[PDB]
């Protein structure tokens, strides 16, 4: 156990936190985190400590993704210039390191947040509603548009990255970023083809069919996995969940899906009870090229149309 309940850290820029309670669930080592006050860190506090051992791979990997496109300014001055209500990008506040029995760790302080969308899905009973994964996946579109402007993908987006603002249950955040893809650095695309630095293929039930054929991620997989939890999250299932095991049969399924969406409509939804915008968002995603800009504005016009289909509007109502 890294840190003492009450322990004050000092980061890098010479800023004092101290730590508080232990969150972290069975996955990494995570404490509530506040700025050094004469008082102790409360269940409200409004940062968290994330710890690892200096040299954890994915610890810095996550690490250089929140200093180099999470910065607390960067991400104001785009909500500011993209007229945005917020973000879901997690702000880094700081990191240091710190020795414990002679041992070195590196510590990341980061946003507190509140519930993850995946025991909020399996509460209610593995359905989101069509206003819910339309509103959600605005969002998502908005982070995915950011990180991929600088020069990221995230490869794993799912319900259980997705985490509620701990004072705002409208406000979703993406997080994880341990291993996240760098596929453009210094403005230069990753060509089709593995990357030998790369392990990871995402989660085998929502990992885009790039990652299945062995190849880097790029944009318009982070776009084919949104696709696939949206239809996750509308109807509580995905074709291929009863073969999981089998890697070969997940990208099978998802090739001859992607050839087919109106099959994949047939098969996931009730004869003539398939919502539109899903097959239109398919039908676009399915049209990206593998180092294509996507055109995220047509992407989120497509999910305003099915908002208005069931007579509501963006008002960022998650109703989740
Ligand atoms: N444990 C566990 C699962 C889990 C692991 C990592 C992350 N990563 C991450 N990245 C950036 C910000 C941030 N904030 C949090 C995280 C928590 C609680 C303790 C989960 N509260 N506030 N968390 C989120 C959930």
């Amino acid at each position: 156990e890294q840190f003492a309940v009450g322990e004050i850290i000092t980061d890098m820029a010479a800023a004092a936190w101290k730590v508080g309670l232990p969150i972290g669930q069975g996955f990494g080592c995570i404490y509530l985190a506040d700025m050094n006050s004469s008082e102790s860190v409360g269940s409200d506090a409004p940062c968290v400590v994330k710890v690892e051992p200096s040299d954890n791979g994915p610890l810095f990997t996550e690490l250089k993704f929140y200093q180099r496109a999470a910065k607390p300014e960067q991400i104001q001055k785009w909500i500011r210039t993209r007229k945005l209500k917020y973000l879901g990008v997690p702000k880094y506040w700081g990191s240091g390191l710190h020795d414990k029995n002679g041992k070195s760790y590196r510590f990341m302080i980061m946003d507190r947040f509140g519930s993850d969308l995946q025991k909020i899905y399996e509460a209610n009973a593995k359905r989101f509603s069509r206003k819910t994964v339309l509103q959600l996946s605005l969002r998502i579109l908005d982070i995915l548009e950011y990180i991929h402007e600088h020069e990221y993908v995230h490869g794993d987006i799912k319900a259980s990255n997705l985490l509620l603002n701990y004072k705002n249950p409208d406000q979703v955040y993406l997080v994880d970023y341990g291993l996240a893809y760098r596929y453009c650095p210094e403005g230069v695309h990753k060509a089709y083809a593995a990357d030998p630095k790369r392990c990871h293929d995402g989660t085998i039930e929502f990992t885009s069919i790039d990652a299945h054929n062995g190849v880097a991620p790029s944009r318009r997989g982070d776009l084919e996995i949104l696709g696939y939890c949206m239809i996750q999250w509308l109807t509580g299932h995905l074709p291929w969940e009863d073969n999981l095991k089998d890697p070969k049969y997940v990208r099978d399924s998802k090739i001859r899906y992607r050839e087919n969406i109106a099959s994949l409509m047939d098969k996931c939804f009730p004869a003539a009870n398939a919502p539109g915008e899903i097959a239109k968002y398919m039908e676009t995603v399915k049209l990206l090229d593998y180092t294509e800009k996507p055109l995220y504005e047509n992407l989120r016009d497509i999910l305003l149309q099915g908002l208005k289909a069931i007579g509501s509007k963006d008002d960022g109502k998650l109703d989740l």
